């Protein structure tokens, strides 16, 4: 059962998967501290035509550097960023890197926003394990429009030490990313609206990296593919087929999920995935040489965990057309052992609860929005504490994928009221998004740590989050605990709130922008070693 198609006819499998560049650092700074360098880059937001059909018009777009998605960010370990968002466009922005606990200046809190003619530089730690994060908007009350539009990215944080397991890898090579996302198309080719939604805004055009139902010509091996949802409300249930058995689920492995590295593969034929979700998946194509293989998705609303309307061609992501023999031999594996994960330290303390539903007409954790200043701040968490989050979706009639700023979590229990599912394999191990399916409680357990501040928590999908299901937290710390901690834990503090610039000196890189004043202004940021707890 699936609903008619909307949006005008698309020519299925004609345009190769198109794979975002990797965006360059300007320079590098030294650090005064330390003397280790810090990468620089420049962002400009900006609005762009992009032709999605071939036979129509086109598309009125604004996304990073003029691109959607956005160019991807790659990060090793241990090495500090500064990435400077440059708004030239029409509407805020506020950006979230998603998977980076970063100061709450800059996490991307929704009041936080840079107006249009201003720039903010954000200070990134890099610190955490080598996990597939994404950067996209998160301006109030207009997130939903702002991502849809096109702000969303990809940033690969790497770590030599897991080069040496041998995944199969290149960027664009045999490393691929997989950007889902769900929209609707005028009959003259110019995206339909997010606005006016209030409920979900499914789409009925699935995309790969901003291109709709693209193929792939692959090789007869391994290939390593990152799946990121970063659909407005679409969730997806993922499974391959060769062209020739379309309901037959080939097998395949998953390696890591938002935080990371499993610590075992997850042998898996159907993956489950929700907004803000990364997985990462190895996919062997050596016994279907010749044969063409087809992604696909599960429909009955994700086979009942969800509530998504199905369209005509919404079960259908991408086809790979696999050549009769490879180029080179493949040499890569796939470990049994991936990582030692980090869990947390267990808890027994009694799981604080959350409720995920309406209040009326709008969307409501524990009863409040987010506009609501004075009620938002719903929990207080002493930085360094083990909290177990009880996280319910009484709802047959919504589903909630559920981010939690600042930490990694273990998912410890699902229960599902139309006895549906548990926890899946694939959620063994660290995760900072988890999806409430129809009627589902969802236990989390996750170290509120090592900064303190002001934090956000929401559903991810993004109409509900801008009507208005969002909320914050406290990592608190006591007044002697130093660190810089006074002019870290407010996300509006004003060192580091957004400045006026002139598109004259951006385009000259002078002024502001000169190779003076940058450094400058990171090596004061640098000064008050926002990062130092974690070393
Ligand atoms: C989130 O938790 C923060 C603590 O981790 C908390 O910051 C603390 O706020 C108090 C009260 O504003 C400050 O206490 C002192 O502030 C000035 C500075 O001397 C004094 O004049 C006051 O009389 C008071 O004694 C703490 O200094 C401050 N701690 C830090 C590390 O900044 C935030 O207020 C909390 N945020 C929210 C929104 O609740
Ligand atoms: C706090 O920041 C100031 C100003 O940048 C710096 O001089 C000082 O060393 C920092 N102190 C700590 C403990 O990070
Ligand atoms: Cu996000
Ligand atoms: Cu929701
Ligand atoms: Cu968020």
């Amino acid at each position: 059962e699936f609903v008619a198609q909307i949006s005008p006819q698309y020519p299925m499998f004609t345009v190769p998967l198109p794979i975002p560049p990797v965006k360059q650092p300007r320079l590098t700074v030294t650090n005064p501290v330390n003397g280790q360098e810090i990468w620089y880059y420049e962002v400009e937001i900006k609005p762009f035509t992009h032709q999605v059909y071939p036979d129509l018009g086109s598309a009125d777009l604004v996304g990073y550097d003029g691109m959607s998605p956005g160019p991807t960010f790659q990060v090793p370990r241990g090495v500090e960023t500064v990435v400077r968002f440059i708004n030239n466009a029409e509407a805020p922005n506020s950006v979230h890197l998603h998977g980076s606990f970063s100061r709450a200046a800059f996490d991307g809190w929704a009041e936080d926003i840079t107006e249009p003619g201003s720039f903010k530089d954000y200070y990134y730690p890099n610190r955490q394990s080598a996990r597939t994060l994404w950067y996209h908007d998160h301006a109030m009350h207009i997130t939903a429009e702002n991502a849809y539009r096109g702000q969303a990215g990809l940033y690969m944080l790497t770590d030599p030490a897991e080069d040496a397991l041998n995944l199969p890898s290149g960027y664009g090579e045999f490393d691929i990313p997989m950007i889902l996302t769900s929209k609707q198309y005028t009959a003259n080719g110019n995206l339909v609206t997010t606005n006016g939604e209030l409920n979900s805004f499914w789409g009925d055009v699935i995309h790969v990296n901003g291109q709709p139902w693209p193929f792939k010509n692959v090789e007869p091996r391994k290939y390593r593919f990152r799946f990121l949802d970063a659909a407005v409300s679409r969730s997806f249930g993922l499974y391959f087929a060769d062209t020739d058995a379309i309901d037959t689920r080939l097998p395949f492995k998953v390696i890591a999920s938002d935080s990371g590295l499993l610590e075992h593969p997850a042998d898996t034929s159907l993956l489950y995935i929700s907004m803000a979700e990364r997985y990462e998946v190895v996919f062997d194509f050596s016994d279907y040489a010749g044969k063409t293989i087809e992604l696909r998705n599960l429909g009955g609303s994700i086979g009942g965990i969800g509530t998504d309307t199905d369209y005509d061609n919404t079960d259908k992501v991408m086809r790979f057309v696999v050549a009769d023999d490879t180029t080179q031999p493949d040499t890569s594996v796939v470990p049994a052992n991936l990582r030692d994960v980090p869990f947390p330290s267990p808890t027994t303390n009694t799981p604080r609860q959350f409720r995920f539903g309406r209040t009326g007409p709008t969307w409501t954790i524990n009863g409040v929005a987010f506009a609501d200043v004075q009620n938002r701040l719903l929990a207080n968490v002493p930085v360094g504490t083990v909290e177990r989050w009880e996280l319910i979706n009484a709802g047959n009639g919504w589903t909630h994928p559920i981010h939690i700023h600042l930490v990694d979590f273990k998912v410890i229990s699902r229960t599902s009221g139309n006895n549906a599912r548990t926890v899946m394999p694939y959620e063994s191990g660290l995760k900072d998004v988890v999806w409430l399916g129809r009627r589902e409680t969802v236990v989390v357990e996750a170290h509120y740590a090592p900064f303190p501040g002001v934090y956000m928590f929401h559903c991810h999908n993004l109409i509900h989050e801008d009507h208005d299901m969002m909320a914050a937290f406290n990592a608190t710390v006591l007044p002697d605990y130093g660190y810089n901690a006074t002019v870290f834990v407010d996300p509006m503090e004003e060192l580091w709130q957004a400045r006026p610039y002139e598109l004259g000196e951006f385009q000259a890189q002078s002024g502001q922008f000169s190779v003076q004043a940058v450094t400058e202004r990171i090596q004061t940021m640098a000064e008050y070693r926002p990062y130092a707890a974690a070393d």
